[PDB]
């Protein structure tokens, strides 16, 4: 059977679920998904049922999505309710901290201020703010209301115990837990700020726009960011305390049945969704409100499959809630991300030589490493410019660049014999790329080549090639040299992967190689002893310049496609300051003063530079690069980038 066992937490939810079940059978062919209605006492019993393989799916709030993920349940998000409507599906809400312009403080200065909360136990209003501020709270931090009452000088915390902690109702005496209180609710908390009662209001990114219709009024307010700066209120996407998902269907991490759950719900919304006018309505019921799904929902979106819970909730939210539940308070060692066996051992004795200042975490892919940096499992790692872009869209920032001497050059290399080749028409020719998605091998070359054909389906412009990372059936995987599962894979077990592998690809079967400027010289004249390169001379190879001419290899300065942003270290903004510092020390202690090739960093790197003002993926790579990458993402297959862009379209 292709049955999805849906978990209800009430008799009304069960009744609607049974109706859901019956109407599906009139709509879905017998070879398709069906529904079964398991009923439990609570969302946690549902979570446990799903993990115990007694049910498959339930819809939860962000707090429960965290519970569902914790061991031993290990559930993940698979489908997302969206709101607003089809044009612009709203899946998340942002918890923000609104303040008045020129009030002169930031998040790390909230102690002593007057606070406005939507209500005790509420999320944007209480749980999130308090969870981020937890370790700033005075001890003892239990009971939490007492700690909060000894942190802000006075507050309006609706439904707080004003009798034992009157500070929490100074701005709304009695702490009224109803709209009878003027400072209650999302709109009430903002009023507490607007009226001058308080200095900050913990609400949602939308509260302000729903209570002030004119931009002139809104310009008198700002948001507190966690980097201890401020931004305007229409920039909440870059200045919030947490990005929270409104309503999320969860399922087993292994054992699914993600694919059926989506097929079921996708066809459910197509026949019974918003404004479908049937006897049965997926987003309402006469039996009660918000059964199975929120009544205000407009449809379902499929959660990208790379997404796990910690990634879907986000670093900030997870930090907040984790603090409230564990209650554990503390520059601490940098946890570096290693991608392979050889990289790991190099890291391991970097950790021993460091006397603790650097620990080592290992993952199997770069994107798995970035995911660990995002969610806290790891801290830093060095990345090609094409991966810092991905790391940027995912919320990370660059802390340091690799200097080898403005960075390295992206050159297109050709065999001198074949002298018909010019940059102006390589159409129908054999191409060699380091890997799809990287500066020299793809982003720059295919960036420029995107402008002159107006599309990124490059397996049709070129005849064939090796671009490790393309779908293994593509014409840009036919020249690759890996055997078995390694054919065309973007790692070492594909011989044509990397700067030099792409040049080897040119030597043995390609017509042009997109590569850095030091690659040909460093792999010719016997400098590389492996048979394929040992007897090569760099004079047999030329570079294609953009004007349309050709030029020898060692005068790349006048014959390059563009300047390439240097590789860079990336981390979370909440560790930018400490990763910079740890590393620079570890550099004049182990710098220019890898056992195989280029572990952790490229060994030709001489020092790690700081960027001053270019600590953003947009300001480090430059506008013309991100514009190019933006054009090539249309044809990109990066599952991690698909997850991060789901959170930030
Ligand atoms: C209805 C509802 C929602 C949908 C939603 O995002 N907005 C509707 C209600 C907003 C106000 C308020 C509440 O109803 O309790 N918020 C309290 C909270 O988050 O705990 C819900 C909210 O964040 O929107 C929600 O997101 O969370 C809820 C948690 C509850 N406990 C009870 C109800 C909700
Ligand atoms: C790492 C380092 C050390 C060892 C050490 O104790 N490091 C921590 C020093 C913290 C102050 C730090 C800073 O400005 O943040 N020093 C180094 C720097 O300027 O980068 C300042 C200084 O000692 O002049 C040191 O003793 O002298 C340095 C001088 C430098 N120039 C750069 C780095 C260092
Ligand atoms: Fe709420
Ligand atoms: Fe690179």
């Amino acid at each position: 059977d292709k049955t999805v066992r849906w978990c209800a937490v009430s008799e009304h939810e069960a009744t609607k679920c049974q109706s859901f079940r019956d109407h599906m059978k009139s709509v879905i062919p017998s070879d398709g998904p069906s529904v079964a209605c398991v009923k439990k006492a609570s969302y946690l019993d549902c979570i446990r049922a799903i993990a115990a393989n007694e049910a498959d799916a339930v819809t939860l709030d962000a707090g429960l999505v965290y519970d569902a993920y914790l061991a031993p349940n290990n559930l993940k998000p698979v489908v997302a309710e969206f709101y607003g409507s089809k044009e612009d599906p709203q899946t998340f809400y942002y918890a923000v901290a609104v303040v008045k312009k020129d009030s002169g403080f930031q998040m790390n200065q909230l102690r002593g201020k007057k606070s406005c909360h939507t209500g005790l136990g509420r999320s944007a209003g209480w749980n999130i703010p308090i969870g981020l501020l937890y370790c700033d709270l005075p001890e003892p931090r239990k009971p939490l209301e007492k700690a909060v009452a000894n942190f802000f000088s006075g507050s309006c915390a609706p439904c707080a115990d004003g009798t034992d902690f009157p500070q929490l109702c100074q701005l709304c005496p009695g702490c009224g837990c109803s709209t009878l209180n003027q400072y209650f609710g999302y709109s009430g908390a903002f009023k507490c700020l607007k009226d001058g009662a308080g200095d900050v209001a913990f609400v949602k990114h939308s509260t302000i726009f729903e209570n002030l219709a004119n931009k002139a009024d809104r310009d008198q307010y700002e948001l507190l960011c966690l980097d201890n700066t401020r931004k305007p209120v229409d920039e909440y996407k870059d200045c919030h305390l947490a990005q929270v998902p409104s309503h999320t269907v969860v399922a087993r991490s292994m054992g699914g049945k993600e694919d059926l759950i989506w097929e079921l719900l996708n066809q459910a919304q197509e026949h019974f969704g918003k404004d479908k006018s049937k006897e049965f309505q997926l987003f309402s019921s006469p039996h009660g409100k918000d059964l199975l799904f929120k009544d205000s929902a407009h449809g379902f979106l499929k959660v990208p499959p790379r997404m796990d819970a910690k990634m879907y909730l986000g670093y900030e939210y997870v930090t907040a809630i984790r603090n409230l539940r564990e209650g554990t308070c503390p520059c601490k060692p940098v946890k570096w991300c290693a991608l392979s066996h050889h990289e790991r051992l190099k890291c391991d004795e970097w950790s021993v030589n460091s006397v603790g200042k650097i620990e080592c975490v290992s993952a199997e892919t770069t994107e798995d490493c970035i995911a660990k940096i995002m969610n806290g499992e790891a801290d830093a790692m060095s990345l090609d410019g094409g991966f810092v872009y991905i790391a940027g869209k995912c919320g990370l920032v660059p802390v340091l660049a690799e200097n080898y001497n403005a960075g390295y050059f992206a050159i297109a290399v050709v065999k001198k014999s074949a002298s018909d080749l010019t940059w102006d028409n390589l159409k129908g020719k054999k191409s060699c790329h380091t890997a799809v998605g990287r500066t020299a091998g793809w982003n720059i070359p295919m960036g420029l080549l995107y402008n002159k054909i107006n599309h990124c389906r490059f397996d049709e412009f070129f005849s064939e090639g090796c671009a490790p990372g393309s779908k293994k059936d593509s014409s840009l995987c036919k020249l690759c040299m890996g055997s078995g599962l390694n054919l065309c894979e973007p790692n070492n077990k594909e011989g044509y992967y990397g700067y030099t592998g792409a040049f080897r690809c040119l030597v043995e079967k390609g017509d042009v190689a997109f590569v850095k400027h030091q690659t040909v010289p460093q792999n010719t004249g016997g400098k590389n002893p492996d048979p394929w390169a040992k007897n090569l001379n760099e004079k047999d190879y030329e570079l294609l310049c953009l004007d349309g001419t050709r030029k020898p290899v060692e005068e790349y300065a006048n014959c390059h496609l563009a300047r390439a942003p240097n590789h860079a270290v990336v981390t979370r903004k909440d560790k930018e300051a400490c990763v910079h510092k740890i590393l620079r020390q570890q550099q004049h202690l182990f710098g220019s003063n890898s056992e195989t090739k280029d572990l952790l960093f490229r060994d030709d790197t001489v020092c790690l530079a700081k960027l001053h003002d270019r600590n953003t993926y947009e300001k480090y790579l430059g506008e013309e690069y991100v514009k190019a990458v933006g054009n090539l993402r249309k044809c990109s297959t990066s599952s991690l980038l698909e997850a991060c862009t789901f959170r930030r379209p």
